[PDB]
């Protein structure tokens, strides 16, 4: 999934 605040995949 990507997050929201930072952008990464987690």
């Amino acid at each position: 999934y990507y997050d929201p605040e930072t952008g990464t995949w987690y």
